[PDB]
């Protein structure tokens, strides 16, 4: 047999024999660290249990499997291998996805005191990854630190393809319609969180989250309000009003290292970029291309990374999703 089974965490992993020394990593999906004896390197193995168990799980698993094949960029997940230990469609239960083993997820990195060298390079790569997605017509809308992983040399990869809701843009929260700079918002939320070491807009639901947005950034302009459908517009127009805080007060000097002129200047640059990404109205929020030209970011700008080439959506029953997924897994 090509497979063996082992108990990692609370789950059973049935994997190709090439993958050895399985060890659990992180929290959440169900993922393992392993040594791959064929490639002679360390990999991560994700177990999707019964991805066809409901139409929501199924649509996501299918969509992501299909896009992981599509895409080609060093800041986006690229699969090394995909397999099921089950031999037939009737027996089909689980899918295993294999990729590079990194060193940490971005939530761990955010907890570090980071210099501007590291923070700017992390943000640079997020923007390269996001630009690549958009170039293939993929607008993420749910970018968040827990789905981003990092190596020790600060190399980063985004692991999912989008649509914890703290990183979602106003247009997502309010059902507005969006363009590509919807994902800037989330990058802006991550950046702010790297500075504050606190989640910027930690709402338990969308009402609470909107409240924390307006409390800090201020009530948006009328121009913004009339882009909202009338009933959501009613809600938003009738919230308690807020003038909002300036970005120096949102992100005080105390948050930034002040030990050199380099760092003083980089602090002012970081706050400038933040003030252009955390903008409620997407008509006035910075784009991905403009952000890549910002002085905080442009020091890293490599056209081979920024301008790399990119290579329907119905509903189905779970029976139908199982077959669709089984097919993709088998090719
Ligand atoms: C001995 N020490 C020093 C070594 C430390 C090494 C170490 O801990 N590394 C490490 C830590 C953490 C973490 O989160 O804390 C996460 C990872 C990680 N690397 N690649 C992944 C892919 C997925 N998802 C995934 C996997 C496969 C396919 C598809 C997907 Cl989406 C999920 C998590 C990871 C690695």
């Amino acid at each position: 047999n090509q497979f063996y089974s082992v108990e990692v965490g609370d789950s059973t992993f049935t994997v190709l024999k090439r993958y050895q020394n399985l060890k659990p990593i992180g929290s959440g999906g169900i993922v393992c660290a392993a040594y791959d004896a064929v490639l002679d390197r360390n990999v991560a193995i994700k177990k999707l249990s019964r991805p066809f168990q409901n139409q929501t799980h199924a649509k996501r698993a299918y969509r992501e499997l299909v896009l992981m094949k599509c895409v080609n960029h060093k800041n986006i997940i690229s699969l090394l291998n995909v397999f099921t230990p089950q031999k037939t469609l009737e027996e089909f239960q689980d899918v295993y996805l294999v990729m590079e083993l990194m060193d940490a997820n971005l939530c761990q990195v955010i907890q570090m005191e980071l210099d501007h060298e590291r923070m700017s390079y992390l943000l640079y790569q997020m923007l390269c990854g996001i630009k690549h997605l958009h170039s293939a017509g993929i607008i993420h809308r749910d970018l968040k630190p827990s789905n981003i992983v990092v190596k020790s040399d600060c190399t980063l990869k985004i692991l999912d393809f989008g649509l914890t809701r703290y990183y979602r843009a106003p247009e997502v929260i309010l059902g507005m319609g969006y363009k590509e700079n919807v994902d800037i918002w989330s990058v802006g939320c991550i950046m702010g969180e790297m500075v504050r070491h606190k989640i910027l807009f930690p709402g338990r639901d969308y009402i609470d989250q909107w409240n924390k947005v307006i409390e800090q950034l201020g009530t948006p302009c009328p121009e913004f309000m009339k882009k909202l459908q009338p009933t959501v517009r009613n809600y938003v127009e009738n919230r308690p009003k807020y003038a909002g805080l300036t970005f120096p007060k949102l992100f005080p000097d105390s948050l930034f290292p002040a030990d050199s002129e380099h760092n003083k200047l980089k602090a002012s640059q970081a706050r400038d970029l933040l003030s252009k990404m955390l903008v409620i109205d997407p008509a006035k929020r910075i784009s991905v291309d403009d952000a890549l030209q910002h002085p905080y970011i442009n020091v890293w700008y490599d056209p081979a990374e920024v301008e790399a080439p990119p290579p329907d959506e119905r509903e189905h029953t779970i029976e139908e999703w199982k077959e669709l997924i089984y097919k993709e897994v088998m090719n």
